[PDB]
């Protein structure tokens, strides 16, 4: 089990439960490169932190998911455990 | 055989629960062409998604049973699913 | 997908409860193009900002929706915010 | 069979949760007519009104359930919804 | 859908406080025609203009709701804007 | 069976939300006659008016229980709707 | 239901604080009839002279709470007043 | 096969789970006459109602369940449905 | 149970609201005998004088909650309401 | 069996949440004598009232429970339930 | 974000609390350009300098704003503190 | 099992729900030693006094939690509860 | 607990408004002793003489706030009420 | 994480309300370096000192926040407090 499915998960535990629903929906119109699936909307609005992290290291993975988690937060206004999720990440 | 099982299937997995127990419980009403019967009462109040594309795929033509499904989804306003489904269906 | 989902909704997070309350009960009466229906009262009461962004999306398109909601907009007052709304739908 | 299910549906979708709980216990005291019972209470009171539509069209006939619901909302105070209801029924 | 909900809460927005609860408290004993009840007053008490508005288009017919209001308006003195009021619903 | 069910009511919904308190804490205290205990505690200070109803018909009678909410009704103040109960229950 | 609830607020907008005040605590040592209590002074301390009409509707009825009111503001001094309110409210 | 196995389950369909699960509780604990068992713990705690009156008929015959189910229900509070049980045992 | 709850509750909405901050902020010093121990601080914060009742009675017993209302309000200085407050109570 | 199965069953239902949920908590924390386990922290923290009841008179003796729930009631300060049980326990 | 919204601000705090009442109803006045609304009154008549501020930001342009300001001032006569805003606001 | 999981709850109650939260939001900056994580501040804003207590217990031991509540609790100024904080821990 | 908390109460109790704001105002600027801090700016501006004893006891020892009070009215020439609590407070 | 958690929430309770919604108000149009987004207006209008300092530390990191923060209070007028918290700051 590489370390990078809990360098994510510990994210997204310091995530408010009106955030969480934002950044989830806000990851319905993420951009997407070639080869890659979305996740699909019925299942999309019932996961908690941990089943949810679970789908994104399986459909997309360590990598591709720590970069597009990354700039899903910087881009809702968050870049501090962006910062340090990239540090984590790249090393 | 047309692809169509699986174009109907993530039509169905990007809605979620209050919304498919209304198509359900709409697919009782819906005018149906003659040669085509009706899902019994006892068990259609029970099965997911999976089980619902099987039914309407298996009793019902890929054409009849999209259609089907689309004009339900219009008679719902969902109209963006019923859009790509459509385009998924006529090519 | 379309970035309007990720357009609309910087709108209704820039308003107050009472704003969004206001905005919600003049949808009720907005006038509709030929083939849309109207979202259920007893739903719509209830949910929040991004939530109605899922349902107003769900019902209306990128297009006839950020066109009605700018229309609102515009009838409550609000033409600026509005304005960056529509300049960012054009393009 | 009778289409009354969509507007019946129509009916309920419009209304909040505060007086869907007060057609639901109204319901326990409405005059009803010869050869039906009435709805067991515990059944009833964690159910939807989706599913409340179900049991009354099963038991009561359409008609009948569709007038029987308009008394309540003209007894409630009711009145728009069940107007435009009757005029869908009636013809 | 009937504009008048519109011609209700835009005369509405622009009574005070103490303006709106007097006029809450003299429409608890306005004279009511045959048909129609009358709101409880439990919850009267609490809700706001916009939530008053959906209140009396739901118990009192938008044209009857219209008349009503008029009176009432009169009655209280205030003559302005229940003139600018009959004129927007009368065309 | 007895229209006690609603005849109450109206009651509780035309008094609001401080005296409703003072209402059940007054029944915690008012005296029962044989054959009937008192209500737990813990239920009513979370109960709303519906739901006490339903609690106090069903444990105690429609008639009983039309006597013990006038008396405790005018106990606490309010003479008036103890009046129309009066006029109502009894006739 | 009687219009005295109308015919009793009158009295209180054109008179101004000082005074009212003064009634208020003239309340609180008036003689009353048996079987009719008095209004809780700290809960008294708080309202306007409309929410006041509202509790002395509460407590007392149309033709008791009428005759009190305007015995109360002939003893106070101030003949006149009384005098068109007894006009309205005896017929 | 007596109509007694109808007539006591009509009790059970009015009684939610909250009630219901008191009334199981108590059922380990109701007194008990000579010449009968008590229901074994294991399978009682997790069982529907339409069996708990299967096991109550079967274990007990239909007279001491119907006097059983009468003093239990008074017991917890309700009398008034109890009642027209009993009213239905004695005739 | 004793009707103190109920004769306690009275003393309270007789007194001013600028008080009985005054009152709580007595209560949580005055002393009490072996047994019995003292209100969390923070919650009486936010009571009100009726959950001011209920946590006394809770707490303390008819009597002794009798007493120390009794000393409070004498100590505070105010001899009607202790007065009147210990004749209902004695006897 | 014992009836303090009954007794200390509605030493609960006439108290709410936030007081029961503080009782739990000190039940991980309340002293154990010699034979005696203590509740699992895992599923302790998720039944109501019945279902700990269940779990106590498992684990520990009817006069031993009853006596450790008098006990730790006295320490989060009901004294009169507390009195009223152990009146019951003792005779 | 332009500066006019601070531009005003520091603007109007040497308004003292007299003026800004004549303020706030001549601006329910002032000619108003084509497509925009006017500011409600029950609204208007309430805040303070700074959520006036927000709200006439809000709705007319940063730009209209800050002539409209600048036109009524100039109205009531100040020429100094309307000369040097203005001046602030064209450059 | 240490008295301190009482002897730290008691210190939570008798605070009102204003200082907890900076209490709440000095804890996810207050220093650690090596050995020991911090709690996660997405559960954190939304628990109860109650559930801080014991997670703090969770993750760290009762003395560790102990000094850290205290230095914490002088942090924000409070020396004297924190006082008997202490007195209890050491002794 | 010390019954300092009652005399400094009525140790304000003959201070008008502005001889209070004076003592607040002062009160930024006393020298500490070491192991105490400052109170909050913001919070002290809007609390009233009850809450400003509450503050200074929580925060600073019965016996240091009652000194810190006996200089304080020492400092602005307030000989007679300083005397009298300082006479209360030392024995 | 960096102390400025609490160097930044000691800037906030020593300032009035008054001050508090005009400096978040400022807040809404300082200005940006590329990277960093803009707080949601509506959101932001209803938070108290902690959460805005919660959301400064959210959406701009440590030293950013602070400079930010020191900028726009000196922007605003006061230099005193201003002063202290940049020399907390820099070192």
């Amino acid at each position: 089990m590489g370390r990078a499915r809990d360098a994510i998960l510990d994210a997204l535990e310091n995530l408010t439960a009106e955030e969480l629903k934002k950044f989830k929906l806000k990851l319905l119109s993420v951009p997407l490169r070639e080869g890659y699936g979305r996740i699909p909307r019925g299942a999309l609005l019932s996961m908690d932190a941990l089943d949810l992290t679970d789908k994104l290291v399986s459909f997309y993975l360590e990598t591709y998911g720590a970069e597009l988690t990354a700039n899903v937060l910087r881009d809702m206004g968050l870049q501090e455990m962006a910062g340090q999720l990239q540090a984590a990440t790249h090393q």
